[PDB]
């Protein structure tokens, strides 16, 4: 939909550009997902489905036939310093230098093509990942699952079996072929969706201990909870996709989110069979072209909801942040219009939500131009100060923070990224000189007393023929 | 020298193609030393030389004039495993995304054109930084410095303060104007060089609480630890350099790392005053050309020692390691004859301690074309399977580790890197695919009842033009 994105883009986790090197450290190129779950021992796992090497050129996932195609890969965290990005500090490797597949896949199509992560959790000393075994594939949004299985691991997640447990897709119907696991209590809640993204979620619930044994879950049947899996009922009306959910003790609410059509949305619930509040933007296709993903950091506090975001184009994940009040509501939203320049193919004079920009500057448009999605602006020239900027609304007297991801011209030797008054006044700003990767940079900075500021990027091209490129800029309140 | 190199190339910490993505991460994209400390927090924070951002190019220190030139910049580690690499997790930064100059210079040449960092410490909840201001550079080896100074910081390296103590250089001569600082007991023994690597080493000593005060230093005249800056006596013979002392728990002994005239050596000593035992080859220039630094990771144990070197024609700091025995002998050297490939301009039959290729084979050549050094072995074609190996001399029964630095053409599909008999049966090896950035690769394996065995990387070529380049090999004894 064109719904507005509050949501704001902190970080590439992996591929091209990622500050975390995925791909110099361990072939990981391009990838999806980033399932993340507290490992018990003070470090966050992340596992990815579809995952490739050196290679890769994209757009979109698929490679060529030297690809080193893992179905999944598996890497570790232990940064709790999320508004500036999550180093990842260790990959499940094999050979090392090279992230491996960690649940095998027989990567035949029409029996087993793949094996993707949903969800992970650990209970004790013990990691458990969630997997679906895909049958094939059709268009965007469907496919077959022969199963949902799950896997595990007492060191760690450094080594995994496959446990025989499985949810199997008797009819391709399965209600829980796609799961989202949720720990409060002694109780792990299971969400399921069936296999692709047209259905319905339904819900169980198992004690923590007993994860793999099936005869110990209890299923949602809209009055009660039974021990048959065929009794299950929706809890969240379809369409609903990969999904993931994180009891958020600031709210006491679950907040569930999920591709729902064409949008990133949350849900919250005071319990995991609802009742299930209205859905929330969290980012659109417009301002996200082909996203699609979204799972909870669980180092969440605060109202400070940190999530992963896959987009199919750059076929890479994203480290994105919202915030949310005591009853689950978002606020403080990115207040940039058009925050990834998805929305336009041209400039606008800078006011009623439109970018502007000097002279010579315009959006570049193709796959995965941008940072993120298909559109990136630009400004170059050969003399004097050339930015890029937007008028955005402001309450007089609160603290804001900037962020946004720019690069330049080798050549470029001094350009600045800030707010400033419509006058052209700067507030808070910063000095870059010559930008490689795509970097972001963060300035915080009291809007003083005034209804709006400028937000902006650019260099001094004086020295020659110089560039730089925009995307996904932020202007969030400071709390 | 033409020494033989004991010393394993571990990882490139900075720059280009290293793991830590200093490049994108910080705009670090090449510098120099690397000097390292406890923080007393559990971290590692490593300092580093002249720093040069994007439009770096190299060979070499120095940039263009948009080069973002930094006299010295600051890194935090946590990793405690170094077999395979040291992560960075953190720098001082400013603007964020830009790892910034935390001491400032003039960059005025022949008054102060830079501020080098030569060691630090920490005591209690402060962090010290030792520096050196330079007034102006002369040939390799040369330089002249105003002062020693040293810096400090009370929260752990986030900001620093230039404090009120020098040794001042009246005359040139000051023999503590590049200083190298080990803790033991209360007491930080505080080495010292002339500005420069044409002189020897003397030391002092302070209680570690009084760092900063000149008075409560004594310095040793070679018959006791006297008041006097002017008694104190040469420990080391010159020709020394930047230094590096660590006290040694496995062997009881103070280890020290320096360039003496063309190669890094090592020394040690039960007493920071000496006798020092004769210099032991660490790293030649004939297998490192242009070497320099040299520093001891603080959190070494058990004998096994890595330590930073740079080296000037990449411009970039790489982690290395070496064994000793309980009397601070070296051990279990690199096994590998002409290991970086930089004592010949062509390839030989693989005997005798040469490497050879199949077909279309050589050695690379030119400024910084190695991993490290100028030299790399390459091989290419489009047909069979394509190596480069080298017949390695083993002790039956023992085992030992493999390692060596790869890449490849984007088309590569299927390569090799291990050990296997002269008769060409694999012993040990792993399997890469396509390799981008230049990628470390380990294989561990027992030499069996043999006495040689082959080390050998190659790539399968049917699939197109592929090549393979080869560096840093090592293969060593395991304990
Ligand atoms: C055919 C396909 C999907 O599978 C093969 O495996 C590689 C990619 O695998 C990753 O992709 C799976 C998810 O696929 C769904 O998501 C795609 C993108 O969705 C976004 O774009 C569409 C179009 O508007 C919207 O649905 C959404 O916003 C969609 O096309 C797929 O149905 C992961 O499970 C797996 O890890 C490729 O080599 C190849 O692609
Ligand atoms: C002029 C110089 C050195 O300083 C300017 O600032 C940048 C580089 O600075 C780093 O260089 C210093 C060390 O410089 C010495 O090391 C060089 C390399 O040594 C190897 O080559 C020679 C000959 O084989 C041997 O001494 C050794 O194996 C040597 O030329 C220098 O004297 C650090 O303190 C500093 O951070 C550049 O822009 C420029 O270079
Ligand atoms: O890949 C990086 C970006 O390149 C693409 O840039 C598109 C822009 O390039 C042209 O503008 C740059 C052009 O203008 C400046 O020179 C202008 C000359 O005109 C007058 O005669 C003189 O005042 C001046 O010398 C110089 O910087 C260069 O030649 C323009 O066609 C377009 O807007 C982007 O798509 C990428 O982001
Ligand atoms: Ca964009
Ligand atoms: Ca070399
Ligand atoms: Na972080
Ligand atoms: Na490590």
């Amino acid at each position: 939909t064109t719904s507005r994105t509050p949501a704001t883009v902190v970080e590439k986790l992996t591929g091209p550009d990622a500050p975390n090197n995925t791909w110099g450290r361990w072939d990981i190129k391009a990838t999806d997902l980033g399932i993340m779950w507290d490992d018990g021992a003070g470090h966050v796992l992340t596992a990815f489905g579809n995952t490739f090497g050196n290679s890769w050129t994209g757009p979109g996932g698929g490679a060529p036939p030297n690809g080193n195609w893992r179905s999944n890969v598996l890497v570790r965290s232990s940064d709790g310093d999320l508004a500036d990005g999550m180093l990842f500090d260790w990959a499940a490797q094999g050979p090392q230098g090279v992230a491996r597949e960690i649940i095998p896949s027989k990567k035949i199509n029409g029996v087993e093509i793949t094996t993707i992560p949903t969800t992970g959790i650990s209970v004790g000393k013990r990691q458990y990942l969630g997997f679906m075994s895909v049958k094939q594939w059709g268009p965007p949004g469907v496919w077959d699952t022969n199963f949902a299985g799950i896997a595990y691991s007492d060191d760690g997640g450094g080594t995994w079996k496959v446990s025989d447990t499985r949810w199997e897709n008797a009819d391709g119907h399965d209600p829980f072929q796609m799961q989202a696991w949720v720990q409060k209590g002694g109780t792990i809640y299971v969400f399921g969706t069936q296999n692709g993204r047209n259905g319905p979620a339904s819900v169980a619930k198992v004690p923590a201990s007993k994860l793999l044994d099936k005869s110990a879950f209890r299923y949602w049947n809209g009055t009660d909870w039974s021990r048959k899996e065929s009794d299950a009922v929706p809890v969240m009306d379809a369409p609903m996709s990969e999904m993931s959910v994180q009891y958020d003790a600031y709210s006491k609410r679950f907040l569930m989110m999920t591709l729902s059509g064409e949008d990133i949305i949350m849900r919250t619930a005071t319990a995991p069979e609802g009742p299930w509040t209205p859905a929330q933007t969290v980012a659109s296709s417009t301002d996200y072209p082909a996203l699609y993903g979204g799972y909870f950091h669980p180092w969440n506090k605060d109202g400070e909801i940190y999530f992963t975001m896959s987009q199919w184009n750059p076929y890479n994940v994203y480290l994105m942040r919202l915030r949310i009040d005591r009853d689950g509501n978002i606020i403080d939203p990115n207040l940039v219009t058009d925050a990834s320049f998805e929305r336009s193919t041209t400039l606008g004079d800078g006011t009623n939500g439109t970018w502007a920009a000097k002279p010579n500057s315009g959006i570049d448009n193709a796959p995965a131009a941008g940072f993120t999605g298909d559109h990136r602006a630009f400004v170059r020239y050969n003399s004097g100060w050339r930015d890029i900027w937007q008028d955005v609304a402001v309450e007089r007297g609160a603290k804001y923070r900037l962020t946004g991801f720019l690069r330049t011209s080798v050549n470029s030797d001094n350009g600045f990224f800030g707010a400033r008054t419509l006058d052209g006044v700067p507030i808070g700003e910063i000095n870059f000189h010559s930008v490689g990767a795509w970097t972001r940079f963060t300035v915080e900075f009291d809007a003083g007393d005034r209804d709006a500021v400028q937000v902006f990027g650019g260099v001094w091209t004086n020295s020659g023929d110089i560039w730089m490129q925009l995307d996904d800029v932020s202007l969030t309140k400071v709390r």
